[PDB]
């Protein structure tokens, strides 16, 4: 294989050291001040982006030209595999006793209409194989955010019924973590395919802690600010 | 169920009749004059639309807005079910002694370019259920063909090594087709919806019936002066 | 340059000679036996196509890869120029005592969504030159088409208001042709791109003479038992 | 018409403020301590979303459903006046003694890959209207940005040659400018078409902003820590 995962992992291990040492969303949750609105207002952007993900993994196996059987086979098994997850997170933020209705409503926030408009840019066009850095740390990921998990579920005083998003995640998702290194050694062939996998793990990781800051902002005007939402 | 697959079945039944008594091509088959010609221009033509069946059915999932929860996971897990089938076309070519590399340098037809260009067309755009339509006949063909297929065998003396195409997934294709019977009446809602089933239904068997005169056509020049072919 | 614009003109004029000598619609119409109904049925699936073809041309611009700049600007330009070509049909149809609104919320027929299909299909795919194909023969139609305008309007006796789709636009009509011409000698530069055009123009061509087919069948169930129109 | 431009206009200028005021691309510039290197970083990316902007426009007009006859032929014609632009600021490039080729074979920073998605996504989905948006900014921008405009031009000694990108927009884009200020009265029926507009004129310049960001880290790597430029 012309891949080193080592190296990957490397890279993923330094961004989200950055990531969690800067965000104040993330101390906010560690220091063990997290609220039920905090994670309402997280849990619904992870819900608009998620809503997509089945779709432009499909889209890699539409527009993708000449790809391997097997690579084809991996994009539509994938989506039909992510359909509905979405859901989950709808569940999660009805578990905590809002409407789901005031989910399916509201407008992504600007970060996270920006996330989804990469992912499926990068799934629609350049080099097919590119998608698969997303997921890369997408399924890898349950190893770095596990504290912050850990301190949101002792603060409200959750169980897993209003965290069934993050609870799919790191069962069936250490199968299709394997899924995603296979798949990166049998399609990247060049360098250049190593490249663009880089490319699109580190910008889908870069926009994702944008989501984070978008979250904040809008929870610290939450208090006065803005009419944005619904405090019960 | 505000569908009706009895109203469905009795039109398809109609459109085979027609297809079948007035396709020069299809009694040649049955007057025991098919040859491996003529056989393989035939399998090249559903290997290039074959090729894009799972992506179409995809972009139904992907174009579709607000689809039923059932609807989304089926449109996927039918792209998945389909990937690669067309390899079993580009099988039986070589099965019968041609080479794989003519069939994959080769250009479609203009009548298969044509079904291909359709059935993108109607899962992009319009009602997200009309596919189904495509399926409804596709799925449950075997019954209507099999006489032209049991001619083939004969003609050409095929085991089903040589026709893996059309029998290898029998078990999988009757699954298939109470897998989308049970679709059609869970989506369809409205007669609009219904409609939009049929019309594509209609169209798609239409348009893939053209392939089979583009094919005798070919076949005609192929023992003459097209050297389109290789044999 | 290496096209032959009298190869693809020589193609053009044989392909026509068959449409008008084996439609029934045009020799109902050669035979003075127009009518209302028949030019509206006609021009309502005119409307349906050409209402896609400044975004199907703008598409080849979006979707072609390393165009050459003149191509690219030709794209869009074309695009401009052909936006709002079909209410120009709609306000033929208005003219001779028919309801814009029955045309607006009808469905195309089932040939007229195949086209629309392959030219969608031709533009976002395959050697972004091919869709010059079309234009060909399409800015270059009235030449052979003349005897049949000629006679509807004798028929029905309409005046040039009735009649704007085929007799607005004759002067940039003609001036287009001069512009499709020029454009095919800049950017075809292999015999590839050359066959691409051809492949297009044909099957575009073969496509559109389907519409008349459908328009016909129609029209005789219209003096029956289709209650699919109003007059 | 429902549409308030001053509201706009308002939005825009608080924006602006904000940029030029914390971007230190901009203070670098300012200082008069611009270089060649520098503007070429920041030409080669303007050349790396400005090759989109035609086919983005002529996209609204292909997925756009029912536009009024106006907006569509606006669509189509502004794709046509907006095709080749990017050619002009390669000119730029070239004319300050850099290769064209490097540009060419250059792959966009991640901050400009992510405006172009943006872009893009704005344009083939949601309200048709909303990439108009972007326009407005875009077409009344030279009020703003003259100041930086001209510290460049001192700087280097630049002549109206090596600065074509940025004379053809202060010239006929102030008809431009009429234009789509026009269309947005036309178009803009309701108040959620006026909420598009706004939103995305929101995030295509603070996605635009971003790129500074991009350019000027670039910059500084640029004396040492990476192997990504060529200084002659």
């Amino acid at each position: 294989s012309i891949i080193d995962l080592t190296k990957l992992e490397q890279k993923v291990a330094t961004m989200w050291d950055s990531i969690l040492t800067n965000s104040p969303f993330i101390h906010e949750v560690l220091d063990g001040k997290a609220t039920k609105a905090l994670y309402a207002i997280y849990m619904t952007e992870t819900y608009h982006y998620t809503k997509h993900n089945a779709k432009n993994q499909a889209l890699v196996g539409i527009m993708g030209k000449d790809l391997p059987g097997k690579y084809l086979s991996f994009c539509f098994h994938h989506a039909h595999e992510e359909a509905g997850h979405e859901l989950m997170a709808l569940s999660d933020i009805a578990s905590i006793g809002f409407d789901r209705e005031d989910v399916l409503s509201s407008k992504p926030l600007p970060a996270t209409e920006t996330l989804i408009a990469y992912l499926y840019w990068i799934s629609a066009t350049g080099n097919p194989v590119q998608r698969l850095g997303y997921s890369y740390w997408a399924e890898n990921v349950y190893g770095y955010i596990d504290p912050v998990l850990k301190a949101i579920q002792s603060t409200l005083d959750l169980t897993p019924q209003s965290m069934k998003f993050f609870i799919a995640h790191s069962k069936i998702d250490a199968k299709h973590a394997e899924e995603v290194n296979e798949m990166l050694h049998e399609v990247c062939k060049t360098q250049e395919d190593v490249d663009s996998v880089v490319a699109v793990m580190e910008n889908s990781l870069v926009l994702t802690a944008r989501i984070l800051d978008d979250v904040w902002k809008e929870y610290q005007l939450f208090q006065s600010g803005a009419s944005d939402r619904y405090a019960f």
